């Protein structure tokens, strides 16, 4: 990104001090974009070698970024990365490697240890090797959270109750407001909490000194130009370096996810540039844990350190998923609008009836609060809560309860190979060749099948920790062996496995009555060269090869008899990574509800499309695409094994580097990534999610955190360091916690988008309410109000956010729209309905023989007891139960209505209340300040009307659902939108 900085330190010391503490006010709306709030008080306009506060430009992006410079040499934080100061070439570099200016070889052997000079300098300059995570307090989360337009509204509204009498309630809204407050305040802090004492690290580690002296310090002392030296017996690495001389075997599972050693040499040639990259098999990564270190000089192993802090990706992870992590704004705006001109309507009808003598400041705020009510975000999250209380008695622990709701919009699901689709550990069936004569390759043997030294050599040569042979010791079907049932074999010694002898071999001494034998396991290559002479070989590479190319380990077994020089091959023994039987159910589901999954794993390519065909995730043809090379004046050959694309690590790099051309096509065909770094995943997460697609990622280790983090949704297995930001987190390490997790979050949508049609409905009809009292001039009790608040809001808030999730998944996902045609179309509908019928029994009751008319004189709260009144708070306490009813919906892709007991005695107990305040007074209008009528035809005529209305809601609700006007007149169609169809449809056209 292009982007410049520039500033100065002060102005002058004077009243700039007053200035700031009396422009700090509007602080509340600077608080986006401060930089005209900033340079509108303290900027100079000078020369700029020396800044303390930097402002950020736009040059090529929309941001704006306030930072601190520090004197320690001077630098400044931005993002996590130091920028210092330099004199000589007047300008901010980045605090990294030298490779961007000048790299060699010679260096990184001319820098073995250093003195305690120039140690303190590059200290500062570097930072210290601990990820320092930015804590902060309750105050600060406090303005960072709350704040925003809506906290404000819903804090001048609670001014504005406590203005009134409307104490009760405007106190409960407070508490619960504050509860939420406290419960969201105290889960950022335990993440926070977590993140930093999972990110932090201490150990005592070993730095050379020149003179030949070692001491050993803490890990955050260690600053990139020393040297450190690798312990015997292994340890968690704190830093990264670069083997100088001898070789190691480093466990990389923290970025590619599999427990394998992985070959790490010395470099022992120079003068060439240090990449980084292209040099992976020499130097090793960061967080990467220790199992052998050996070295064929000195008498210990000699590594310098290149790099520490936030630049061997380490602290990179942590900052690119914290900063940059990726209807809302248009109904709040129409109500907006919709208000305005509803509560300047009011000021030109109280201004001419009464005229309440600055008592309008009152009523129109009255009536522009009660168009936009405060209890939308209550009523939206007890579904989040019920669908996590849910979710947690499934046993799938959540916690993140806002995410429920964009779960339901789910259309790409990543699967990880190891761990999430697959086992951790290495399994083991049987041996293929089942003689030692080179058997003809074809299927494998199950176990139990060889019989004497075969089976005691495969029971036996075992260096038990290992996975692989708690697998053959438990395939072997023997548990000093019980149940031969031959004598039992015993062994007295066995050869620990190194680095410089790649066969482990295992002496056996028993006294039984036959020549004891040794057995060896290692290379096959080895064992069958060395076998030569004993034994011939016979289509030997061609198995090799196969399973090579069919992500298949390959271990071979030797024997000699004795009363390494020679040996005889007995059989191979083979390794697969056991696909789970409930995997196959789950993606072929999501493949039938047009659920696009892809694979994103860190192995080789071979091994992805093996797992790929063996699961059946491309079905009709699998395609992969790989480059000739890394350098200009490239080529992209075609290569055979929808469409279904698959690609690799620099295959990948490639492909994003020539991003203005046919990257979408391959972010839409493309459905397998092989040996995917986890800062790559993090960048085909962006990428993807860049293209409107819902990205969900899924996996268990630690090597994909920065996808699973980016991701819209997270999906974490296997509880570990891992799962302290996602959302979503399940116990048990089964596949089949994906359609349970889509079937709730769908949902969840569709009960929010019903409530958010019932608060749009409630809003409007208290509005309209609101006008026809205006009218009339008279205004409604605070206790009625409060009542209805009360045991309607919060009796279907509780017993509308109950029903479960559909049986199966659905063919077609739910509208993730809010201001879409149909649900825009139903709602004007019901509402011009609900016009229609609300303000027709005044007109029809006044046409009626009426007694005792009001007078329009007194002030509004005084004119109570009254005929208008009273009826109007009827029909309003009817409507809304209407409206409750009509919005009630879960046939599609919920539990059915009928299945909701509470709910459905909640509205018949609701209507008989209803039915006998309405039609017989006394003992229930005491306190509700009504007129009492006994107008037996007129409660006749109000039940025929509420029941006609409700019928035609009905009636409404059912030529509404079939949405035909929506689809069969789509002229012209939905093209030229949804970039995502747009790509398909280009795709299958062009080919
Ligand atoms: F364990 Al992986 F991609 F293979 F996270
Ligand atoms: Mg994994």
């Amino acid at each position: 990104r292009l982007s410049g900085y520039c500033g100065s330190p002060w102005r002058v010391i004077g009243y700039h001090v007053v200035v700031w503490m009396m422009a700090g006010i509007p602080l509340l709306l600077f608080r986006w974009k401060p930089l005209w709030g900033v340079r509108l008080r303290l900027r100079p306009c000078n020369l700029a070698h020396a800044e303390t506060l930097v402002i950020e430009i736009r040059d090529k992006e929309d941001s704006s970024w306030q930072l601190f410079t520090v004197q320690v040499l001077r630098y400044y934080l931005f993002q996590g990365q130091r920028y210092i100061w330099i004199e000589t070439q007047q300008a901010f570099y980045q605090v990294s490697l030298l490779d961007h200016g000048r790299s060699c070889d010679d260096v990184h052997r001319s820098r073995h240890g250093l003195s305690l000079q120039d140690q303190m300098v590059r200290k500062a300059i570097y930072g210290p090797n601990v990820i320092s995570i930015p804590v902060k307090s309750y105050p600060q989360l406090l303005v960072d959270e709350a704040l925003n337009p809506y906290y404000g509204f819903q804090a001048f509204s609670i001014a504005l109750w406590l203005a009134d009498h409307y104490y009760w309630y405007a106190l409960c809204i407070f508490l619960i407001s504050s509860i939420s407050i406290c419960l969201s305040l105290y889960k950022t802090r335990k993440q926070s909490q977590t993140l930093r004492d999972m990110v932090k690290l201490s150990m005592r580690v070993c730095v050379c000194r020149p003179g030949g002296e070692e001491e050993w310090v803490d890990s955050s002392e260690l600053v990139p130009g020393d040297c450190l030296v690798l312990p015997q017996e292994g340890g968690l690495m704190p830093c990264d370096a670069a083997l100088v001389a001898g070789e190691c075997m480093v466990n990389e599972s923290s970025l590619t996810g599999e427990s394998i050693p992985v070959l790490k040499t010395a470099l022992p040639e120079g003068l060439g540039p240090y990449c980084a990259e292209t040099h992976r098999r020499h130097t090793l990564f960061c967080g990467t844990l220790i199992l052998q270190a050996r070295a064929y000089v000195g008498p210990h192993v000699l590594a310098v350190v290149t790099r520490t802090g936030f630049c061997t990706a380490k602290g990179g992870l942590v900052s690119s998923i914290l900063h940059p992590r990726p209807h809302s704004m248009k109904f709040v705006a129409a109500l907006s609008v919709l208000a305005l001109l509803g509560t300047i309507y009011s000021i030109f009808i109280l201004y001419r009836n009464r005229v309440p003598l600055n008592e309008i400041v009152i009523r129109a705020l009255d009536l522009v609060t009660v168009v936009v009510p405060p209890a939308l975000p209550a009523a939206m999250t007890v579904c989040t809560l019920y669908a996590q209380s849910r979710l947690r008695r499934q046993g799938i622990f959540c916690i993140h309860p806002l995410r429920i709701n964009l779960g339901g919009k789910l259309q790409l699901v990543c699967f990880d190979k190891t761990g999430t689709l697959t086992e951790d550990g290495l399994d083991v069936m049987g041996v293929v060749p089942l003689k030692g004569q080179a058997f003809l390759p074809l299927v494998p043997e199950p176990r139990r099948l060889p019989v004497g030294p075969l089976l005691r050599a495969l029971a036996t040569c075992h260096a038990l920790g290992d996975p692989m042979d708690l697998k053959m010791v438990e395939s072997t079907g023997w548990v000093q062996a019980m149940e031969e049932p031959p004598v039992p074999v015993s062994v007295l010694h066995r050869f620990p496995f190194s680095s410089a002898l790649q066969r482990m071999s295992v002496v056996v001494a028993w006294p039984g009555a036959t020549q004891p034998e040794a057995y060896v396991k290692g290379s096959p290559e080895l064992v069958a060269g060395l076998c030569n002479p004993e034994t011939v070989p016979t289509d030997f590479a061609q198995m090799l090869q196969s399973y090579t190319a069919a992500g298949y380990r390959v271990v071979a077994l030797a024997s000699k008899p004795l009363p390494e020089g020679d040996l005889s091959l007995l059989g191979l023994l083979v390794m697969r990574n056991l696909l789970k039987p409930q995997t196959t159910p789950v993606i072929q589901a999501l493949r039938r509800t047009r659920i696009r999954a892809v694979m994103v794993t860190g192995d080789n390519l071979q091994t992805a499309v093996t797992v790929a065909r063996g699961c059946g995730m491309v079905a009709p043809q699998e395609h992969l695409i790989i480059v000739h090379a890394t350098h200009p004046e490239r080529g992209q050959p075609a290569s055979l094994e929808s469409r279904h694309l698959a690609l690799s690590g620099p295959t990948f790099g490639i492909i994003v580097k020539h991003f203005p051309k046919l990257l979408p096509k391959v972010l839409v065909q493309g459905t397998v990534f092989a040996r995917m770094a986890p800062e790559q995943k993090t960048e085909l997460v962006c990428e993807l999610q860049k293209l409107q697609y819902c990205v969900g990622m899924c996996g268990d280790g630690a090597n994909d955190c920065g996808a699973l983090k980016a991701a819209d949704v997270g999906i974490s297995l296997s509880q570990a360091e891992a799962s302290v930001v996602s959302p979503f987190t399940s116990s048990m390490a089964s596949i089949e916690c994906v359609p349970m997790v889509i079937r709730e979050g769908r949902c969840s949508l569709d009960t929010s988008f019903s409530v958010f049609k019932y608060m749009a409905l409630y809003s409007l009809t208290q509005f309209i309410s609101v006008l026809i009292l205006y009218t009339i001039n008279t205004n409604l009790g605070d206790l009625q109000f409060l009542a209805i608040d009360l045991v309607i809001t919060t009796t279907v808030a509780v017993l509308m956010s109950r029903t479960g999730p559909a049986l199966v998944l659905g063919r077609v996902r739910p509208p993730g729209a809010l201001l879409s045609v149909p649900v825009l179309s139903s709602l004007l509908l019901q509402m011009v309905l609900v016009t229609g019928v609300q303000l027709g029994g005044y007109f029809l009751t006044l046409a009626q023989p009426w007694f005792v008319p009001l007078n329009r004189t007194v002030a509004a709260p005084d004119n109570l007891p009254n005929y208008e009144n009273t009826v109007v708070f009827s029909l309003s306490s009817f409507q809304y139960l209407i409206l409750a009813a009509a919005v009630s919906k879960g046939a599609p892709f919920r539990r059915p209505l009928y299945t909701n007991v509470p709910f459905l005695v909640a509205l018949a107990l609701l209507s008989s209340v209803l039915v006998g305040l309405v039609l017989v007074p006394g003992l229930l209008q005491g306190p509700l300040a009504l007129r009492n009528i006994t107008d037996t035809g007129f409660k006749l005529l109000l039940l025929g009307l509420v029941t006609l209305n409700f019928v035609g809601a009905f009636m409404l609700e059912s030529v509404l659902d079939q949405c035909l006007p929506a689809c069969l007149r789509r002229l012209r169609p939905k093209r030229a939108s949804k970039k995502r169809f747009k790509q398909l449809e280009r795709e299958l056209a062009e080919q």
